[PDB]
Formats: C-alpha cells, sequence, structure tokens
C-alpha cells in the first residue's frame, strides 16, 4: 500500500566484490528433468561460487530455486525438473561479501517425458 525509500541508506562493509560476469553462458538439456549449465570462470578469484538459479516461465525469479556449486564446478546439474516445460536459467556468481550482477537471462526446453504406456 505505501512506500518510502527515501534514498537507500544501508551500512555495508566488504573486502571485495564481483565486477564482471560470466560470458559464454549455455545450457544443455540432459535429459526431461536432468540439464547441464556450463559457463566462463570470471577474472574474479573473489567468487565463492556461482549461483545457478531455474524456474519455470510461469514460476516467479523469487519463487525459483537456487543451486550453489563450487567455483571450481566449471559446470553445474538441474534435478527435479519437468518435462517439455520452459526453465529460465540464470548463472552468477558472487561472495559472502559483495554480491554481483546475474548473467544473461536463458531459457531452457527439456524433452518429453515418456513412460511404459502401451497402448
Amino acid at each position: 500500500g505505501s512506500s518510502g525509500s527515501s534514498g537507500v541508506a544501508v551500512i555495508n562493509s566488504a573486502q571485495d566484490a564481483p565486477s564482471e560476469a560470466p560470458t559464454e553462458v549455455g545450457v544443455k538439456v540432459l535429459s526431461s528433468s536432468e540439464i547441464s549449465v556450463h559457463w566462463e570462470h570470471v577474472l574474479e578469484k573473489i567468487v565463492e561460487s556461482y549461483q545457478i538459479r531455474y524456474w519455470a516461465a510461469h514460476d516467479k525469479e523469487e519463487a525459483a530455486n537456487r543451486v550453489q556449486v563450487t567455483s571450481q564446478e566449471y559446470s553445474a546439474r538441474l534435478e527435479n525438473l519437468l518435462p517439455d516445460t520452459q526453465y529460465f536459467i540464470e548463472v552468477g556468481a558472487c561472495n559472502s561479501a559483495g554480491c554481483g550482477p546475474p548473467s544473461d537471462m536463458i531459457e531452457a526446453f527439456t524433452k518429453k517425458a515418456s513412460g511404459p504406456s502401451s497402448g
């Protein structure tokens, strides 16, 4: 109903912060509920890990899951997804010190889930 910012005034303290984003990021659809998320390591070795968010077209970025994998893993893996469903993925590196900007918004398309259906 009502909101008053008046020039956000927050005091934060950090040693370093990410300024570069992981380019050349692409997602590969392994299976109906399996998908791999690769990305290029940022020039910032300060980043603790990479947060790979993923959600359905209907879902909201706020309700989107989060996958934090060791900064060593050039790529990640997604599970527990829906078949033939659009999923907005995004890879963004960041450390416990400062937060970094998200990478380009990419969309994924899982495959159709098959079953024992005989006829």
